[PDB]
């Protein structure tokens, strides 16, 4: 059939760490990278219904710090999919805890395809983008789908150009 | 002055841990894609002596699954240089225990700026490609710093018509 | 200066690691238990901008297993003030991965209480409910409250003929 | 086939790490509560020799910080039967590192149910009460049991009337 | 002054969880160190007051093997005492959850170092054995405290020898 | 038949989180004893292609304090084989971030034993040493595992006298 993209929207807000946290009070990459997927996982399979694997990671760009007086929370959902693909749009933004102010420290898409209990990719449902925004990232969701292509390309191509 | 790219590679070997593997036992990318960032960032501050900021981070494509029956490994190491900024590579094998076979399981680029105690750029040393290996890994990481200012431009306008 | 109590609201979907199981796969109700204060924190602390130290955790039924074929979700936010305390409400719903089937698997309210950077507790904005979801658990509050007084006087005096 | 109190006593004592303090370096109420019920489950199955399942957690009263400063000590036992379920008494200890001053942080019980491999509540044994502060704090969980249904009953209407 | 050795008695025991068992459904040896240690070390400013620093571990023999239907527990105290450090003894008991079949799978000693605030070591409280059991082990630990020069000569001289 | 030492030479590179400081900030000797475990049980495998266990950890001197400001790294191959037991070697070494100077920490044998799935000791590859250090290293393994049949008597005979 056919379903909303908020069908499989999944908020998660968290505390900052020290652990998490290097030399200059600010978040490693790793972590954002690590939750970004994590929520996206979950993301692809709530519209799925099935057991899904990550294919992808776009480039991500950190665009503001993420410090111990901030508070981090991630939003994620489908906006594209393919056949047995779909693209997992994540948003994660820091919010000051004394002040309030907010701001999106990092945005991304990430990539999941469902498979079967026996690794074959399986249909998956389609997404059907409900706001105005949804819309927007719908589209941008669409150009970045086509570039996929070239992406998966050029990794391969270091990869069988390289030693283990 | 001039520093030998080697001269900040890092090693990294672990085991396939439960926690990681997603319903269809195999790694979340996130589990990858956050030692690819720690590891890379030991290589910026080695290269550097500065403790470095994870600015941005290539595309990634998942080539092959991780699983528990392997072990990864990661390798990574400053082939490009800017004014207070670092390109290191990074790459992801996976070791099969009993049969002893090998694959790169991903690859990417990340992105560091070195900083001051007062948070500001603050130049780094040249990095000196070696090995032929190193020399095409650099002439890649070329091209990737030629477009980061659109891949920036890229980001700076998804976060722009994202209402939070 | 009264805030509404949606300004507080605190969401997270997580999913549900073999660490956090007992031989019957199913939660230690301790990880929940966590997972509840930690959600309540960040929502006390979301109200009163200020770090919120936990006074007390109402008392909780675990109505329904919550297994490795789910993932948990966490919702709180301040339902209830007093001069430098609140109440915190949590509801913990579990969803089944493959059926999308929702249940609440424990609620509860967490008790927290501003302090300044001397620990000395602070005032803190007046809450609004909204909802008739809201407006009732606010009820359900106010009792809870009422009676405070006496469980910490039955909680000292337990304290009392204990020798540690 | 009865059991006496100390048989299923355990104790714990960990250090108190950055992790799980807040930003007023006390514990995270939670973390205590996570640890009571992790040390409330291995009595029940030193008891039962069963598998336990928390059936709910007792209100609890954080009577005061632990910081940093401090080591915690967790002590529990099963201080009460009925048929298939067992309410184990646990009480932590905060104890100063360069003082050795203690004091109980805090006390509860929780309630556990023994179940069989096909999730079917089992007969446990008898529990006998021996010292004095084990035969006080007896009658206290007599007391308790008695108003589980109601405590449950409570629950299980909040449950109803909330929308998820 | 002078401390009975149960003035540093620690407990602590565990659940063993999938993360530290390896392929065979055994535990790690390092996660047994790590928990040796880190009992240990609470035993060390126990009875110090002082904060410490682990200077050796004595060797140790897996005696049997840890596996998931097992149930760890270690305890600690110290036994012997030098002028500023102090050896600790540590028990390694695992437990079958439905036999109650215990046994000892390591036993060691740790030595640990009281410290200054400017890494000065300073003296340590004489300790005092009460058990005829513990007189054993103090004896045991007097003739391991001799072999302590040679041990470490025999570190120094490995350290010299090798590469970085 | 035969396997070249390096053949199971195994990195690995760690930054210093606060976790795993003592409150002299510096490393529990219990981190660095169970890196040096995990690191070299690979080596372990990586030699036999049969998944191994941990049999004994050999005497351990911290030789310098790890500090926050370092950053530990961890090298261990195995030097010396038996029937079905190898004795891997690790090493310990901390490097200081800004002055990049390096210090061995701690050095050591860890002793792995093979297994088949029905847990029985499986025959291993001989190790070939290949380097002049290599071949120095093999020369201790040598004395030591020529010791290993009295320190474990010394382990069995405080096993026996221990009541628990
Ligand atoms: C390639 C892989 C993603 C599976 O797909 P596949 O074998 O290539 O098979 P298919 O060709 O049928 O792929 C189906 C979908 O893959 C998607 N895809 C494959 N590689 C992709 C890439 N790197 N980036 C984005 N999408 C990709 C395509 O969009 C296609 O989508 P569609 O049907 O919607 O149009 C796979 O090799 C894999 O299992 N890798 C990751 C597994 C894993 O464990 N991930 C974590 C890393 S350890
Ligand atoms: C990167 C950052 C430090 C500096 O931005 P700035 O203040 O714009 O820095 P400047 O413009 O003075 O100079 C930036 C240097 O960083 C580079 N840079 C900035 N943004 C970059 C990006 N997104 N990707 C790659 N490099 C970037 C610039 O190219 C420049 O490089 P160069 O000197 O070699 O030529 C800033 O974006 C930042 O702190 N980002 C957050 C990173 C972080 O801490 N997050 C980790 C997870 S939250
Ligand atoms: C509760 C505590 C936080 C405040 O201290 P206090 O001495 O009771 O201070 P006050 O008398 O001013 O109480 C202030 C508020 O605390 C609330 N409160 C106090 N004890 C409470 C209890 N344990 N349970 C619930 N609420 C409590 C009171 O209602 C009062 O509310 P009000 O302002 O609306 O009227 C104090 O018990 C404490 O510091 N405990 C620390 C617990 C902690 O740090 N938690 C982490 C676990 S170690
Ligand atoms: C409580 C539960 C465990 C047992 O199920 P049940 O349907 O109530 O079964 P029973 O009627 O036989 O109850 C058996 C025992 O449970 C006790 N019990 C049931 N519900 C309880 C409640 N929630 N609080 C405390 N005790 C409870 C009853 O007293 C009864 O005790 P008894 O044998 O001495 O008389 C069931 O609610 C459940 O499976 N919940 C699972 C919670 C869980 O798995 N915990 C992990 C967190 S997800
Ligand atoms: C050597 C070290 C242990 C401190 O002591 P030191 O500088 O050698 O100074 P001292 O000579 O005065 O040592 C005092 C005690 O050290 C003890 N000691 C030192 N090295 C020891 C060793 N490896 N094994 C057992 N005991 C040792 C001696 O027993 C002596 O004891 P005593 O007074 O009771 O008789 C130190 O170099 C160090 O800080 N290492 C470990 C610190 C750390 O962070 N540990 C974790 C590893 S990262
Ligand atoms: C080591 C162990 C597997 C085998 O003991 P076993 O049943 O006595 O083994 P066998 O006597 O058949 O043969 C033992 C081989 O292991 C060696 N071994 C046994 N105990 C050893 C010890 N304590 N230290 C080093 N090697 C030991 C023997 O030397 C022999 O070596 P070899 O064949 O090369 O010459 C057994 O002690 C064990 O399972 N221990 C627990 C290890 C473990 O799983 N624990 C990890 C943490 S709990
Ligand atoms: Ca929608
Ligand atoms: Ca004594």
């Amino acid at each position: 059939k056919g379903k909303t993209a908020n069908e499989s929207r999944v908020f998660k807000t968290s505390r900052v760490f020290p652990t998490d946290l290097n030399d200059h009070n600010t978040l490693f990459g790793g972590k954002i990278l690590s939750e970004m997927d994590m929520v996206a996982s979950i993301s692809a399979s709530r519209h799925s219904r099935k057991e899904c694997v990550t294919a992808s990671m776009d480039w991500v760009d950190f665009l503001h710090p993420v410090r111990s007086s901030d508070c981090v929370s991630y939003e994620s959902f489908v906006i594209w999919t393919g056949r047995t693909s779909m693209e997992v749009f994540v948003k994660v933004v820091s919010e000051y805890l004394i002040s309030g102010e907010k701001r999106i420290a990092a945005t991304s898409f990430v990539t999941f395809v469902a498979l079967s209990k026996e690794n074959n990719p399986v249909p998956v449902p389609r997404v059907i983008p409900d706001t105005e925004e949804e819309k927007e990232s719908h589209r941008i969701a669409v150009l970045r789908a086509e570039q996929r292509h070239i992406r998966k390309a050029e990794s391969k191509k270091v990869a069988t150009l390289l030693t283990f």
